């Protein structure tokens, strides 16, 4: 039920750009988009 | 809602994944930041 159609790999990778590569950073991103979508519906 | 991610880029993101539709859009916007201000 985890969602996959919003565009994660597209956002990830414009992440990743603007964080400087940071993967740290992208991950804590990512963690918290995809938490807060599945607790907001 | 933290500001230092880039809100902006994103929705010109989305805007281009959903063939311009401003609803679609809208409804993802909304959604990514009231779970992103409920998320810790």
């Amino acid at each position: 039920s985890v969602d996959l159609t919003v565009p994660w790999d597209d956002i990830e990778a414009l992440l990743k750009n603007n964080f400087e590569n940071d993967q740290a950073a992208v991950r804590q991103v990512m963690e918290r988009l995809q938490k807060g979508w599945s607790l907001a519906k």
